[PDB]
């Protein structure tokens, strides 16, 4: 994997962000996360759904520099959705969600699972912590 530069164009929500990808706005889905949705008219919007909101907005709004990351399997969702990893300044975004308890670690599909296991260590680590979804 390799990670490349874009810009950030609008959060969306915990899990979605859009960004200018070489030169076009893209919205690109957080892989292997699932955060608490802010809208969708089902419930509209769970628990700690404008937390994880926030702290995906803070995170990508704050930065300096955003890189995305693509896995090794289908790079777009049926939805044009860009299914990567986010970095902010270093830092992967879907890491840090699921390691202050804001995001669980989404079912998988291979073979775009290459940083299932380090996600699923900050999974357990927030539930041991108990921190917001396990509290």
């Amino acid at each position: 994997l390799h990670k490349e530069p874009a810009t950030l164009i609008k959060a969306i929500d915990g899990d979605t962000v859009k960004l200018m990808y070489k030169g076009q706005p893209m919205t690109f889905r957080l892989l292997l996360v699932d955060t608490p949705e802010v809208k969708h008219p089902k419930k509209g919007v769970e628990k700690y759904g404008p937390e994880a909101s926030a702290f995906t907005k803070k995170m990508v709004e704050n930065a300096k520099k955003i890189e995305v990351e693509f896995d090794k399997g289908q790079r777009t969702d049926k939805y044009g959705r860009g299914l990567a990893y986010i970095y902010a300044d270093g830092k992967m975004v879907n890491e840090a969600l699921v390691r202050q308890g804001l995001a669980k670690v989404a079912y998988v599909y291979k073979p775009n699972n290459t940083h299932e296991q380090h996600l699923r260590k900050s999974e357990a680590q927030a539930k041991k912590e108990k921190l917001n979804i396990w509290s």
